[PDB]
């Protein structure tokens, strides 16, 4: 299925004539699968997994609006390529919400889900969530520019905290000239790319961050049809980036709220510093990858 662009191969599994297409990982808020590359690395020799990006992340395509909509489209990516076989879905933060909604939509039809791995998916409660409801588009521009800054400059030699932007930098800048201001400063910081290119990619991903964050806020968590049919796994932590609302930041309350929908789920805990460091701290990724291996190992 080459035409389903949002999907990418996660492994050195490019040479296989026939390969298993049942393990899929779903993007978080940014829409990228870069957080899953190391987890894939430690799993390359045994089991093959695939990553899904947001619609319009790599391409010039229009994003999707609702969690139910993106779920349905990536099921097409799953079913086209794997006609009937059971699927194993995983997701971090927003991705866990999506993979959960797929297990809903997959089980609503005649299809089966073998394993569901939720890496700290936040629990949105629409009212209390939208009762506060502070979100601004210039915040998404901040996350997009810093994501571009960190990704473009991967040279550790010659700090990134001074490289990153801050909200107070846009205080006296009009919203129309904000994307140009962030792109101009990117070139000034050593990005060395055409200004028109950085302007396009900052705003294009910022469009996805706004749509992905808005989709998380409108989601209504529903019960899984036949939830005991799934191998349920919840991966959490022990015991800036404020585009996500205060109610979208993953707490232990979100984990406890999710367990009411996931009976018999096995809670896996790592020593990560935070929810944002769950797939960033070297050892936390190793604990997750080792646990992920056992789950995929338990395929019948």
């Amino acid at each position: 299925y080459p035409e389903c662009i949002p999907l990418s191969r996660q492994l050195r599994a490019g040479d296989e004539r026939e390969h298993d297409r049942s393990r899929f990982w779903i993007h978080p808020l940014t829409g990228s699968t870069g957080l899953y590359l190391k987890v894939a690395e430690n799993l390359g020799d045994d089991y093959a997994i695939w990553g899904i990006h947001s619609r319009g992340f790599l391409t010039r395509h229009p994003p999707l609006k609702s969690i139910e909509s993106m779920a349905n489209y990536y099921i097409e990516i799953l079913q086209a390529g794997n006609a009937t076989g059971p699927y194993e879905l995983a997701g971090y933060s927003m991705g866990g919400i999506i993979a959960y909604e797929m297990a809903r939509q997959l089980q609503l039809a005649g299809y089966r889900v073998s394993s569901l791995i939720l890496l700290e998916p936040p629990f949105p409660h629409p009212e209390h969530l939208h009762q506060s409801s502070p979100f601004y588009y210039h915040d998404a521009l901040l996350m997009s520019a810093n994501f571009f800054l960190h990704y473009s400059l991967k040279d550790i030699v010659a700090a990134f905290e001074t490289l990153a932007y801050r909200e107070q930098e846009l205080m006296g800048i009009d919203a129309d000239k904000q994307v140009t201001w962030l792109a101009e400063g990117c070139l000034r910081k050593g990005v060395e790319q055409p200004l028109s290119v950085v302007k396009e990619k900052i705003e294009n991903m910022a469009q996805i961050l706004k749509h992905n964050r808005e989709a998380m806020a409108a989601y209504v968590v529903k019960a899984l049809p036949n939830a005991h049919d799934i191998d349920l796994h919840y991966m959490t932590v022990s015991q800036n980036r404020h585009v996500l609302g205060e109610a979208l930041t993953h707490d232990e309350s979100h984990c406890q709220r999710w367990l009411d929908y996931l009976p018999g789920a096995q809670v896996f805990r790592t020593r990560a510093k935070d929810h944002f460091h769950l797939l960033s701290e070297r050892e936390s990724v190793a604990m997750i990858s080792d646990r992920c291996r056992t789950i995929y190992q338990n395929a019948s």
